[PDB]
DNA sequence: CCGACGTCGCATCAGC
DNA sequence: GCTGATGCGAC
DNA sequence: GTCGG
């Protein structure tokens, strides 16, 4: 449905779940409006009345009554009135600074740290993961034409097979799903000899010395978070590496790949079946009680389990 | 009326 | 020192 | 904020 049907009142519900998140820190209204916003973008026919809005579920009496207002008027005194408070207008900002969540940026602001420029003077307030965040602001809200990520993705394979030719690799995310682009590069790993630490960290080590890792955000024995860039200048880019034990590969890159909405589908339909999926393993319900973990070797084994029809990565928007 | 609301790895903090 | 809590980025 | 036991 076009942006222009319901478009200023899905940005007026986005722009609220931010403040709630952000300044308010109410993970769950921040929910809430989204959950509100994901349903009237869906909706195709443009919206009249908060009446008529209060019928999609997660649209309850009080978006339909900002509805009415913003209806009647193009806007909502209460986002007019927190947008040009300073305070609050510049929690909601420096959290787009990757590392920087609601209670860094109260804790900056509260000292009068505002804006990149009062960031950029205050490094030794930042942690690690922080600085990156600031030193690459503008790459990290830049997205990755597909033709970039199969570049990224011809170096993360090589790399690894190089290192040990039994290492299993798959791009997950959006690019996956055959996306046009993308966020971010999200590479599930794994290796006969894992099952239920070098490993990750070998495969790092080897990015970092052809010079495609630039920095590091975090790194453990399973996940590592951090920063690359294709040789040229390209943006840098946003890339994760986890190592799994192969008897949850497949539920990884299952859970990896998404969409969001499509995880939760199926996790829902696996509900009406009696099984549970997480990131890790698919289990029958008892009474309610999940049970062991069943054998995976694939992501079809997954969906026959359920007895949904297997879905092409293509196919997972929702 | 009032509790649920997704779940988890790593970095860094508070406290013993 | 250590453990357990908290912030943060994430389908 | 919305939903539902
Ligand atoms: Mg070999
Ligand atoms: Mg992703
Ligand atoms: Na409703
Ligand atoms: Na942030």
């Amino acid at each position: 449905p076009q942006e222009t049907l319901n478009g200023g009142i899905t940005d007026m519900l986005t722009e609220l779940a931010n403040f709630e998140k952000n300044v308010s820190q109410a993970i769950h209204k921040y929910n809430a409006y989204r959950k509100a916003a994901s349903v009237i973008a869906k909706y195709p026919h443009k919206i009249k009345s908060g009446a008529e809005a209060k019928k999609l579920p997660g649209v309850g009496t009080k978006i339909a009554e900002k509805i009415d207002e913003f209806l009647a008027t193009g806007k909502l005194r209460k986002l007019e009135k927190i947008r040009q408070d300073d305070t609050s207008s510049s929690i909601n900002f420096l959290t787009r600074v990757s590392g920087i969540g609601p209670s860094a940026a109260r804790k900056f602001v509260d000292e009068g740290i505002k804006t990149l420029e009062d960031l950029r003077k205050n490094e030794d307030k930042l942690n690690h993961h922080q600085r990156i965040g600031l030193k690459y602001f503008g790459d990290f809200e830049k997205r990755i034409p597909r033709e970039e990520m199969l570049q990224m993705q011809d170096i993360v394979l090589n790399e690894v097979k190089k290192v040990d030719s039994e290492y299993i690799a798959t791009v997950c995310g959006s690019f996956r799903r055959g996306a046009e682009s993308s966020g971010d590069m999200d590479v599930l790993l794994t290796h006969p000899s894992f099952t239920s630490p070098k490993l990750l960290h070998q495969v790092v080590e080897q990015l970092q010395k052809v010079h495609f890792i630039t920095d590091t955000l975090s790194k453990g024995e399973t996940k590592f978070m951090g920063v690359c860039q294709l040789p040229s200048e390209y943006p840098h880019r946003r890339i994760d590496i986890r190592l799994i034990p192969k008897d949850q590969y497949y539920c990884g890159v299952l859970y990896f790949t998404g969409s969001d909405i499509f995880n939760k589908n199926m996790r829902a339909h696996a509900l009406e079946k009696g099984f549970t999926i997480n990131e890790y393993t698919i289990r029958p319900l008892g009474t309610g009680v999940a049970g062991e973990p069943l054998p995976v070797d694939s992501e079809k084994d997954i969906f026959d389990y359920i007895q949904w029809k297997y879905r092409e990565p293509k196919d997972r928007s929702e």
